[PDB]
């Protein structure tokens, strides 16, 4: 499903995203909006280096969820990337968690860093009831 907004922004509200490690509601609409367009069904392949990117976070294959299909890979959150996919968002938001406990934080996506650090994020949670 594509979610709307601020639908969006009172379901992570619910999961317990608000403030998640230092990490406010509006940095993970920001995130969601740039990795996926709000879509739970997204899938971006990686040519290079053969791993896939997974739902409406884009997480990774090769450190995140298991595909069976990624090289040397990993599974930190214990799921089949097909949790990724669902309309149900829970277990892409324990799976999102589990990334921001390591070091980096937020700062794993790419797409954090170019559309959302430094930068005035307010507009995402704007008129939410958030
Ligand atoms: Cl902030
Ligand atoms: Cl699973
Ligand atoms: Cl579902």
């Amino acid at each position: 499903k594509v979610f709307e907004r601020c639908e969006l922004a009172r379901t992570l509200k619910r999961l317990g995203m608000d403030g998640y490690r230092g990490i406010s509601l509006a940095n993970w609409m920001c995130l969601a909006k740039w990795e996926s367009g709000y879509n739970t069904r997204a899938t971006n392949y990686n040519a290079g280096d053969r791993s896939t990117d997974y739902g409406i976070f884009q997480i990774n294959s090769r450190y995140w969820c298991n595909d069976g299909k990624t090289p040397g890979a990993v599974n930190a959150c214990h799921l089949s990337c097909s949790a990724l996919l669902q309309d149900n968002i829970a277990d892409a938001v324990a799976c999102a968690k589990r990334v921001v406990r390591d070091p980096q934080g937020i700062r794993a996506w790419v797409a954090w860093r170019n559309r959302c650090q430094n930068r005035d994020v307010r507009q995402y949670v704007q008129g939410c009831g958030v």
